[PDB]
This record gives C-alpha cells, structure tokens and sequence, in this order.
C-alpha cells in the first residue's frame, strides 16, 4: 500500500501507459493538482506529479529543482548516509558521482511569459542496471549503489512528502532558501559544461535558475525553460 | 483572484451547479481531492470540499468536525473579536448564539466499516439574510452579526487554508487535540438536546464523536453518519 499525503492521490499506470506521459496526458484532460502517476518494476522506478503553480512559466521551471531537492531529501532519509546524491541543472540526477535516472518537466505552454495551466514533473530512477542492450545515459543503478535497503515504495512515499514540503515553502516565498538548498547539491557548479550548443564554466544560476555558462568572453543565460519536455 | 493552498484546486460553480452538489457528483465521476468548488453571491456563500481519508467511514465522519474546527478558525482571523462562533453536532453553525449557515458532509458509502472512496464537506453560509419568504433554518446572517468588513472571498480562501492545516493534523495522528479544539467550539454540551428521535442531555462525544445523549434511564449513542446526506 501506497500512501501519499492528504490531497495528493496515487494512481498506478495500467497497460499502455507510462508515469509521465499519462501525468500529462490526463493534465492536458483536465485532471488537477496532486495527482501522482507512478508505475513500480523490479528494475525501476517510475513517477509523476501533476502541479499547477499561478506564476508564469519562467518561475514554474522552479519545480525542477524544488522535486530535485525533494528527492535528495527522500532518499537521504532512507539511505546509508555514505550514499551521495548530487542533482544536475538539466533534471539528471547523480549517486555517488554516476549518472542514475533523472528528473522530467512538462508544461501547458512554452511561451515564458504565460501562466500554464499545469505542470509535471517526472521521476525515472534504476534500480537494478537494465543489462538488455537498451541505449540508456545511465552508469549506475540505486541498488548497484548501497541502497538495496531502501524500498521502492518508501522512496516514492518519501519523494511526494518531501516535494510537498518545498513546494509549500516555495508558494510562501521561500525561493531564496530553496536556491541555497539546491546549490549545495548542484552537480558541477563551478565546472567546465556544455549546454544548449555553448560552451564554459557553469558559474551558477539566476534566480529563476537559468544556467550562468561563462566563457573567454561573455556570460551566456540559458533559461531553465529550455529543458521543457517537447 | 481566489487563492487556495498548492495542491487545492478551486472551480467556481456554473450555471445549473451549486457546489456541495457539483462536488459530489464530480467526487463520484472520479475528481480527486483537494477539488474547492465555490459559488460566491452578494448574500450567500458555499462552498464544498472533495476528500478521501483512507479509513472506515467511521472514522471519515471526523471530516464534519475538523471543518467546522477550520471554519471557526477562519472566521476568528477575519472577523472581530466578539463575535462568537459556536459548532453544532450536525454541522449547524452559530454565530452570536443564532442558527446561520451549515456544514454538510456526503460520502461514497453509508457502510461504517468500509473505506468510503470520497467524502465532501460542504459549507452553507447567509452573509445577508434572504427575505424573499423561503423556508430556512437561519436566525441571522453574517453581515448582520458584526462581520461587515469579513470579504467572502478572503473567508473562503481562509476556511480552505485551516481545513487543510487540521486535516494534515488529523492524517498524522492528533484526533485528540482536534476532540479537544471541537469540544471548546461545541453548541450546546451539557444542555438538553433532541437528536434522531431521542431526547436527553448531550453528554459529550465517543472517539468516532458520536453523540453521548444520555435521559433518564439510558445513554444513547448517536453516530456521526447518521447526518450524512443521502
Ligand atoms: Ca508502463
Ligand atoms: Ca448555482
Ligand atoms: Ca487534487
């Protein structure tokens, strides 16, 4: 048994479906805020939630790194604590330096001046490595990385509870310490990085968490919006 | 601009729909919680609220109460201190000691022992009083008691707000200290009280706040889902 918070509502996908895509798919029909998708294997786990900030989408895109945080806190809480999580600013995510399943956001609208009529954020993470022959970016897979203690179902409980929490404190005003939750677990802050075809230092971010990328000679912004699921 | 918490979705009611009833029938065509429907007039003000504790119908019946724990808060922060606002065990609302407005509370089943899939808290609230010559049960209205400078809208937005804050208490586990808050708020314990064709002293409440109606030769127990509306 799957228990969520008061007023978020866990439905399994079925035949057919997946996580994000049926998240956006029942978003696009109409379904509200709190919905969590979510579809468990043996060899993964999958999940979505369903959101509806009344901000435009240039500070929507702060739910990525608000779900990210969410999940540092959701697996630190169930984790070994030798087991390091560091989040990337595109929505990848990072255990114990490996590349191990990341973070998806959707959107109603592209235009970052609009207020959407929703917002999905989706969770895709291995639990065992998929050794079929599948094209796949990850390196690494959770229970390949000390946390064969951590079940499936208590991770999923623990990322909604913890996303509610900073979503909360998100909608009363707390961005600035959401930006300094968020930097201590950024991935490559401070690094060489390639984003969006340039080049540079990725520096840090602005406050609706577009990537400061420097080179030899300028500074270029590149919005969060631009990892919007297409 | 009516503004619920995240995660609550309000729907302003449309023409045929009132909300306690469109609330329901959006509940039983499978709408999940934290659904606010609304219908805002110059006199009048309702308002209804899908939700789906996972536990027997018994227990769910604790919805009625808590809301009427929410209300009494809301109203508190907006209106002047004087003004008293006093809960009755089937949801009547008084307000400087007279009848003015209701909650209402309807549910997927009417099993106590099974796991209702919706429940919905409806308010009913007179801010004017209607003199057309409809039959009512109210004695006064809101703005007849004091709280003209209490806006409908920020009312709302408030009930919605202490609702969830005592349902999320509720959820983890504090149904003592909402006995409590409730039985400060309580209209008429100790006082005789005809309830369900029996007559007596009200007593006090059972854990599941059922009525203790106790005459001269007996105690009855009254369960809170005989006032589910059928
Ligand atoms: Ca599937
Ligand atoms: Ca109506
Ligand atoms: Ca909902």
């Amino acid at each position: 048994t799957i228990t969520f918070p008061p007023l978020m509502t866990g439905e399994a996908a079925g035949p057919g479906q997946d996580p994000f895509d049926l998240a956006c798919q029942k978003a696009e029909l109409g379904v509200d805020a709190g919905l969590v998708v979510y579809e468990l294997g043996t060899d993964v786990l999958r999940a979505a939630l369903v959101l509806a900030p009344e901000v435009p989408l240039a500070k929507a895109m702060a739910m990525l790194p608000v779900c990210g945080v969410g999940f540092q806190n959701a697996l630190g809480a169930l984790a070994p604590p030798e087991v390091a999580v560091h989040l990337d600013w595109n929505g990848a995510l990072r255990i114990n330096g490996a590349r191990c399943g990341r973070l998806r956001i959707a959107a109603s609208t592209d235009d970052p001046d609009t207020q959407p009529d929703w917002l999905v954020v989706g969770l895709d993470l291995p639990l065992w490595p998929e050794g079929d022959g599948g094209e796949t970016p990850d390196e690494t897979a959770l229970y390949a990385e000390g946390c064969a203690d951590v079940a499936a179902p208590r991770l999923l409980e623990s990322w909604a509870r913890h996303c509610l929490h900073w979503i909360n404190r998100w909608d009363e005003g707390e961005l600035e310490t959401i930006h300094g939750e968020w930097r201590g677990l950024a991935h490559g802050m401070g690094e060489a990085r390639t984003e969006a075809g340039r080049s540079g230092t990725f520096l840090g971010v602005d406050e609706d968490f577009g990537m400061l990328l420097r080179d030899e000679t300028t500074t270029h912004l590149i919005p969060l919006t631009t990892v919007l699921v297409q």
